[PDB]
């Protein structure tokens, strides 16, 4: 139900501030916490797990083959546990009316903020 | 700039939670901090100063004579220095489009926040 | 779930602006709307129900006897149905990490909001 | 030249980003004539491709670094400020004015305040 493209969108927004290694690291940590096995991610005994897990995760995210689409679907439990809750909600907003409402409320509030700050501005 | 009638409104909202003695006291504190003398408000050397100041301030607030209006106008420096800044903006909103837009935009943001708190409470009780 | 003393805190803040009769009144409508029997509150047929109900509700809130806690625990469905939602969240925050966090972040945003207004009203002195 | 050319460009590009350059050009042109301005040259209400020609001119200067380009944008500032969204004006000026830096900082904190709040509600 969560379309491959929306995982990709949310994942890129998550990677933009500090790069993919941050999302990759947190996804892996939650992946092992959930005792998962598919898709394959290198545990910490590999000295280059992170660079490898990063390259992997974003190759699948950027491909549109059925194998890659499936692998990201399997990873959803780990992404959701690890993603910032506000970003999970955007990811979910295209398939869940609740979360769509959540982001609309978030968006409404910051528009409230911007209009407010602007009214204070002089010049 | 601030019409007498607008001090009255903001002053009544200020007094409703805890009474008039609270605004009067805060007004007096700023009155003296600002080294004022007109109109006259009693320092602590006069008996029942707060009660007498309170009765004074709010008598001027409810009357509409040029004297009542004049004394309230002299008091503005103390009132605004003493009042919650948000309340000053509400007071000024009837005479300044700047502040009207700010209070109006502030109120919408806070209502929109609190409504969301409401939606979360409902999520529980549903569940 | 809600400890008796925390119902009391929330109840007094509700009573602070306009008195005890206001919350009592809102509680009375919700108790009947919610069809309750314990505790006992006087219907509209008593000409001094509201005052007596007001004294009733707030005796239990101010007492700590085993009886009073039991009566106040039953009234919570009415209190929560009638109380300002923000105040229920404050009330629930003493027992719910969810609400502790929600209320906290709410209070910070609004405090930052009001502070901004303070800085603009000050800069008016220009 | 307190406001560096590069910051007018940054601020101008975000303004143009949602709906294109014609919106900023149009709103800027309106303020230019309202202010009875004459330098740099912007075509009055009467020329043919005025908006498109005005759009290209305004954004040619923004993208050049020559002395004439810098000066024409500096001269245009009074119109840009009358027309630009106030929140962006503060952003544009924040590197040269402590007031606007403070505005922009207070704003960004409020938006994080919001995001923390919605996140806390999301669970
Ligand atoms: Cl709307
Ligand atoms: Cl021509």
């Amino acid at each position: 139900k969560i379309k491959h493209e929306h995982i990709r969108m949310a994942m890129n927004v998550w990677a933009h501030p500090d790069g993919e290694k941050v999302p990759a690291a947190k996804i892996t940590k939650a992946y092992f916490e959930l005792g998962m096995t598919f898709p394959e991610l290198y545990d910490d005994s590999h000295p280059e797990a992170l660079a490898r897990n990063t390259q992997k995760i974003f190759r699948w995210l950027d491909k549109d083959t059925p194998d890659a689409v499936e692998k990201m679907q399997a990873l959803l439990p780990a992404i959701e546990k690890a993603m910032p809750p506000l970003l999970v909600a955007r990811m979910r907003s295209h398939s869940s009316e609740y979360y769509r409402e959540i982001v609309e409320r978030r968006d409404r509030l910051v528009k409230d903020v911007d209009d407010f700050v602007a009214s204070a501005v002089v010049l």
